[PDB]
């Protein structure tokens, strides 16, 4: 992916975030920290947090990174649609998985509901990639299609956490 793409990731609690415009941060719920009074220097009741399931939103009043164009944002991808799920490692190494993308679906996972879409992985995803993007290239318009969240141990399932309509 180009490095525009890629300057969006930033590190968000225990996990990633995702600059999908300048002013919309995408992330997932299980890395947003929960004890913080703001994020990028905006106190947190002026954040707009939105959450579905393990998609959390993040609007902010006003353009944090004016450096970004808007992107486009979609739930999922069409099913079979190869993918980059790129993964930025604590290192600082830039890890792009390749994927294809399944199965969209509200899913189970550890008893708790995920609304997102099945992947398979094509060296895979660890504790850490959590709220890193899943991301394709439609003609000349890249796209985000939701946010790492899950894998399945003992094959090469990813989930990506999508946002509802
Ligand atoms: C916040 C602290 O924990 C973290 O590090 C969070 C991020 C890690 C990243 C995983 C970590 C490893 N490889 C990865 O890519 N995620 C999880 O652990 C998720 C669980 C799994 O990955 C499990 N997968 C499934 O249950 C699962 C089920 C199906 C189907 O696919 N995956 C286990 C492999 C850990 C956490 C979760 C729990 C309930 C949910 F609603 C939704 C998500």
């Amino acid at each position: 992916a180009p490095p525009s793409i890629w300057s969006r990731i930033v590190n968000f609690g225990s996990g990633w975030g995702f600059w999908v415009s300048p002013s919309l941060f995408i992330t997932s719920t299980h890395v947003i920290p929960q004890g913080a009074k703001e994020f990028f220097g905006v106190p947190i009741k002026q954040i707009q947090v939105h959450k579905s399931g393990e998609f959390c939103r993040l609007r902010f009043p006003k353009p944090i990174r004016t450096d970004v164009t808007g992107m486009i944002l979609e739930e999922g991808a069409p099913e079979g649609t190869v993918v980059t799920l790129l993964i930025k490692r604590s290192t600082g190494e830039l890890m792009p998985l390749a994927a294809r993308m399944g199965t969209h679906a509200t899913m189970k996972i550890q008893g708790a509901t995920v609304g997102g879409q099945m992947g398979m992985l094509l060296l895979g995803t660890t504790p850490g990639d959590c709220g890193c993007p899943y991301i394709y290239k439609r003609g000349n318009d890249y796209v985000v299609i939701g946010v790492h969240t899950a894998a399945a141990r003992g094959g090469n399932t990813v989930i990506c956490a999508t946002q509802g309509s």
